[PDB]
């Protein structure tokens, strides 16, 4: 069909917002807060959706934070790798590639974002790339 | 459709599961068996599809790894990036983002998994992303 | 439906060739000029897409690397990781995941390329990966 719009909403009321297409076994969701966009006609921008600490589940294991997050759909995604930018409690800041997968825990939606060990507590996570996740349903 | 169960099989028997979706000119094609699940509510697992040097053709050439399958489906796939952890034959390992594509030859499907360099021979390889291809047929 | 054929073609009048589908609010597009083949029973051959300085658009600012289009498709892509292998002036080579997408700018189609830093000026970007962008429109 034509594309739906939706959002995940986070712990500190983020909103992260969607479109979507469901069809019979398939869901594609594309998050679309961060299209980056040419501004004149020799500069690319990209956007980020900036995920903070507080958006985090503690305790942290093994460079996986995990996202919970209310509303929206569920769906164990597949993994994409993301474009990160992982900003330091010291504001030193490691671009990296990161790996993004939705799944589902006590019927709640959850984002989990694994990226690389940095030298430090992180502060922030920028996700600069544009997420599209195919899924299979059932 | 609704999601059909498949499976490709290695040349030392292992089984590796897959559900998909066959439409007009599109096949979509998810591997199962390393779905990674939250065991609580803190924590989450990756699962590894752990492939043996045994399951690879010899010789290998410019850290391209190919794995011979029997079974399933025949199609040429695009390129997806994934999350591996290489490990060497003196037990230690590098986690690297490996690039993976199905592919025919002499009318067999094959797994091709290339990575990056490695002090070593490598033993094993474990995909530790959840894996799907979106392919185009004919 | 089933897989149509177009191209883009590049400042330099390079074509780039791909077949699409599109269905209701879904595009999704492969890149066909450089899908990597066994040539033999042991041996996989990368292609690849290659991209020269003259391609791009000047000035290039935070290794972001704007191939303008003509013809083909108009879409806002998701991003998609790649296989980059990046050739300096001086012949030295670096293999990167790189990041790319299609965005549209004055109507017309470009193709966004990000990678690492390297030391030197670019003459050449390889993309050895096999591309396929699932887009939503509208
Ligand atoms: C990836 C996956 O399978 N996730 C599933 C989890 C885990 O399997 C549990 O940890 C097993 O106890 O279980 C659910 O029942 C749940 O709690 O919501 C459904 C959810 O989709
Ligand atoms: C990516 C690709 O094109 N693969 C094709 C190969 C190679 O083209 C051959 O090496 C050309 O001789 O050829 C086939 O006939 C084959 O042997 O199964 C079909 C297969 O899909
Ligand atoms: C990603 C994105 O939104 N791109 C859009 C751009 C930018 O939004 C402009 O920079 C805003 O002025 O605007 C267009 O009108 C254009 O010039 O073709 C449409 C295009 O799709």
């Amino acid at each position: 069909g034509r594309a739906t719009n939706g959002q995940f909403v986070t712990k500190t009321a983020k909103v992260l917002r969607y479109k979507f297409v469901r069809w019979d076994a398939l869901l594609i969701i594309q998050f679309i807060d961060n299209i980056g966009v040419m501004e004149n006609p020799t500069f690319y921008r990209n956007k980020s959706i900036e995920l903070r600490s507080a958006d985090f589940l503690s305790p942290m294991l093994n460079n996986t934070y995990i996202v919970p997050l209310n509303g929206g759909v569920r769906v164990e995604s597949p993994t994409i790798p993301v474009q990160l930018e992982v900003i330091l409690e010291n504001n030193s800041s490691f671009i990296q590639v990161g790996f993004v997968r939705l799944t589902v825990k006590n019927g709640n939606p959850h984002m989990i974002i694994q990226c690389n060990p940095v030298p430090g507590n992180i502060k922030m996570i920028k996700i600069k790339s544009v997420m599209l996740f195919t899924c299979l349903i059932g």
